[PDB]
């Protein structure tokens, strides 16, 4: 990852604790799947059964994601959280 990238990745993933802890589901699974793509890469387990008490949607949103570099998972997941942050600042105000 270039500098200025991963300093802004380290900044708003510290940022996105801040988002309200009503934050859909929806959105928390898709900063899952780009925070595990950034981070690690690629998934590398088999996607969880239906009833395995693994969990299928947080697997299928990092799955989602596959064949990312580093770099642009950071990219995605910066600026989805951006995205998240305005909109909560939005509907505090
Ligand atoms: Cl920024
Ligand atoms: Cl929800
Ligand atoms: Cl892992």
């Amino acid at each position: 990852g270039s500098m200025g990238l991963q300093e802004d990745f380290e900044q708003y993933a510290e940022k996105a604790k801040t988002l309200p802890e009503s934050t859909s589901n929806e959105n928390k699974l898709i900063l899952y799947g780009l925070y595990k793509q950034a981070t690690v890469g690629d998934v590398n387990t088999a996607r969880p059964g239906i009833f395995a008490q693994r969990d299928r949607a947080k697997w299928d949103a990092w799955k989602a994601v596959e064949g990312k570099s580093k770099e642009e998972a950071m990219s995605d997941y910066i600026t989805k959280v951006k995205q998240l942050l305005e909109e909560a600042a939005a509907a505090a105000s």
